[PDB]
């Protein structure tokens, strides 16, 4: 068996290899990538996403996020606080502010220090969930607007024809913009390209060890658990690599940096932070091994989770005894 110990995985593929990015995740589970549930990814030195980011001040974040915290240290929740809208040139002078800048640090290690202490302290504005892309047109190897769709994966497999689309999304962040434990909608993979700025942290926990991570939550956040059997599909919650050493809870984590790709896999919990002013481009996708995955995938269905047009289908097709609950939370 293959990363039996479920290590974070980094890839160096040549531009050749780049060209068939199907295979190349094939390729990666081959060597037992996905057992970590996160993979890295540096493309080839030829590769690029686009000529310069000189012309992106003018992309408007129509409803930034304010993220404000209420917990411990190291266990807490966030809620978002809409604010008004702003442009990116606008976004990016915010976060270079002596409110909102990174401090000084000597490294990552002691920046992520910084972060589990002082984050619950403050309340950083993240500019999430922007639909677009910032691939070149002409970028024809993991261009990440250009990838096959999940609805198209889902007939190939399967036979059936459904209605969706899969379009990428941009998020904008600062120093201690969060991402909350989660995985993805359905259980899908997701991949995730860093253009420019500053790092992001990634914390995440095995897929084989999910379960272990989900009755921690359920202990830690009692009352979100009584309102909801699969709370953490509302992307809300919290947890330190501390708190999980404490309790025993497999994880591992690995730092971003602009350039690189990062992979999520099916059923891999992950959260983290951002260092500074940065902007990620992120989809989902599927491969024939998804579906599975899917077909088991916990559901919200309390009506906090809300999601996109194109889970619809995925629930009626491969979750057809759950549809009409999930449905009812949808409305
Ligand atoms: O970068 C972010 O804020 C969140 N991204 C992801 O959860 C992802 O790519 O799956
Ligand atoms: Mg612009
Ligand atoms: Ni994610
Ligand atoms: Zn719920």
């Amino acid at each position: 068996a293959q990363n039996p110990n479920c290590n974070i995985m980094i890839f160096h593929p040549t531009k050749e290899e780049f060209n068939d990015f199907d295979k190349y995740i094939a390729y990666m589970e081959s060597q037992g990538a996905h057992r970590a549930g996160l993979a890295k990814i540096i493309p080839p030195k030829e590769w690029k996403a686009r000529e310069t980011y000189d012309n992106i001040s003018e992309i408007l974040i129509a409803t930034p996020l304010q993220q404000v915290a209420s917990g411990r240290a190291g266990v807490f929740t966030q809620y978002h606080k809409k604010k008004k809208a702003m442009t990116v040139g606008e976004y990016r002078h915010l976060a270079n502010s002596k409110k909102y800048q990174t401090p000084p640090h000597q490294n990552f290690e002691d920046l992520e220090r910084k972060y589990w202490k002082n984050r619950i302290y403050n309340s950083p504005i993240y500019g999430a969930d922007i639909s677009g892309s910032l691939f070149d047109e002409n970028t024809k190897q993991w261009n990440l607007g250009h990838l096959g769709t999940i609805q198209d994966l889902l007939e190939k497999e399967c036979g059936v024809v459904i209605e969706g689309v899969n379009t990428p999304y941009l998020y904008f962040g600062m120093w201690k913009t969060t991402f909350a434990w989660h995985t993805e909608d359905m259980d899908l993979y997701s991949i995730n390209y860093l253009h420019l700025g500053e790092p992001k942290t990634w914390y995440v926990v095995p897929p084989e060890h999910g379960q272990r991570l989900e009755r921690l939550a359920r202990e830690l956040f009692p009352g979100s658990s009584r309102g909801c059997g699969a709370f953490l599909r509302h992307k809300v919650a919290l947890i330190s690599p501390t708190v999980l050493k404490e309790n025993g809870i497999p994880f591992n984590r690995i730092t971003q940096e602009a350039g690189e790709f990062m992979v999520t896999f099916p059923y891999g919990y992950h959260a983290g932070f951002n260092h500074g002013f940065n902007c990620a481009e992120a989809i989902n996708f599927a491969t024939p091994r998804w579906i599975d995955y899917g077909k088991m995938a916990s559901q919200c269905s309390c009506g906090e989770a809300r999601v996109t047009f194109s889970m619809d289908a995925f629930v009626r097709i491969l979750q057809p005894e759950r549809y009409d609950l999930w449905k009812r939370g949808q409305d």
